[PDB]
């Protein structure tokens, strides 16, 4: 540590091992840009943050082509920014990204770049665009076929129908902006179904309550649905997977947020030698990060020893030779929390008996 | 929740779930008119207050 030689008065500062959990840029998107756009540069995420700074790229145009009434849509419902890239070079340019986390297709049929992009351990939940042709209620055995079942992803039926820009909007992209306006406003945990369209724009194809019935099971289609009481209103909260576990766009997507936020702190405490006081500080930091979740009602759960867990130590979660390779074992249980699909009222007229 | 980018002040209202029942509308009937009737149009609920 220090070695003395000279006498007089030395100065060193032992610090220990400083470990804070930073949660940022929830729903940052990026949107694949149709090929034939000749304004986006190849092979290059040109970044907007705003509508005025992306109309520095174009001036006018705001009618026709079906990129740009998306960003146009994008924009108005909530904001972020979000960077353009070709769907050409997608595949190169999205693993060399600081923050993307929404791979959302305007319109471009980019099913197979998804499936090679995301892994279950990178992150990115990717939502896609429904069939802009009708959807019947008994072809729904075929309509189904074309989506393959991933939990990344997420489907919204009718294609959206705008006053400005005559052309039909996507609903991918109208509904990322819904995804950065909800997580911005409520947190990642709730759901970003029940949201009224801030951005004037109807759907083009009305809902029928029964033709979501057998939609909205499998893998499920989500469906934008217009009532009378809040207007054009998401009414999806379920991915593209039929299981328990991972049935939902808010529990999906606060596990992206959750072991992302971590992984940034994981960095700082990377090369730290894994002794009793380093996954001491580990444990600490992390499990004040999933208490903090748990105040904001994020996890269920009565008290905090059933909303999460956290273990790293020499014994119960990595043995002996495991250190003796130089790998250090984290587990951290959640439950978050699911929204409530279909709330169902049971009347009794016994009120003694309880 | 909430995103900390630049130095400044950042407003941000959280707000609960505001839960009121409304009761309205009791007895609001409806007349199953008679065929015969030329006057009501066909498959369209004309809605009449006094």
């Amino acid at each position: 540590t220090t070695v003395t030689s000279y006498p007089g008065v030395y100065i060193e500062e032992l610090n220990s091992l400083a470990l804070s959990v930073s949660n940022s840029a929830t729903a940052v998107p990026v949107f694949a840009v149709d090929e034939q756009n000749q304004y986006i540069s190849e092979d290059n995420a040109i970044r907007i943050n705003s509508w005025m700074d992306y109309l520095n790229l174009i001036g006018n145009f705001n009618n026709e082509d079906k990129l740009d009434v998306s960003v146009r849509a994008y924009f108005a419902n909530g904001g972020g920014y979000c960077y353009l890239v070709k769907t050409t070079s997608l595949e190169k340019i999205i693993p060399t990204l600081d923050d993307v986390t929404l791979l959302v297709a305007a319109g471009e049929d980019i099913k197979t770049t998804v499936d090679v992009l995301c892994q279950p351990g990178k992150g990115l939940f990717a939502v896609f665009d429904g069939p802009e042709t009708e959807l019947t209620i008994n072809g729904a055995e075929e309509a189904k076929q074309a989506y393959t079942a991933t939990p990344f992803a997420a489907v919204y039926y009718p294609w959206l129908k705008a006053d400005w820009a005559n052309i039909d909007i996507p609903p991918s992209a109208v509904m990322a902006g819904v995804y950065a306006s909800v997580d911005l406003s409520r947190g990642v945990w709730k759901a970003p179904a029940n949201v009224a369209l801030k951005g004037g724009l109807e759907p083009k194809f009305l809902v029928t309550d029964e033709l979501q019935g057998e939609y909205n099971t499998g893998r499920a289609i989500n469906m934008i649905r217009n009532f009378s009481n809040t207007g054009t209103t998401v009414w999806g909260a379920r991915t593209l997977e039929d299981k328990d576990n991972w049935r939902y766009v808010p529990v999906r997507r606060l596990f992206n947020s959750v072991e992302r936020d971590i992984k940034r702190a994981m960095s700082f405490a990377m090369f730290e030698p894994n002794n009793q006081p380093t996954w001491e500080r580990v444990r600490a930091a992390i499990s004040n990060y999933l208490y903090s979740l748990w105040q904001q009602g994020g996890l269920a759960g009565s008290k905090e020893e059933d909303a999460y867990f956290v273990q790293i130590g020499k014994g119960i979660t990595m043995t002996q030779e495991q250190i003796d390779a130089g790998q250090m074992i984290v587990k951290v249980g959640l439950a978050a929390v699911r929204p409530a699909e279909f709330i169902i009222l049971q009347f009794t007229q016994d009120v003694e008996q309880r």
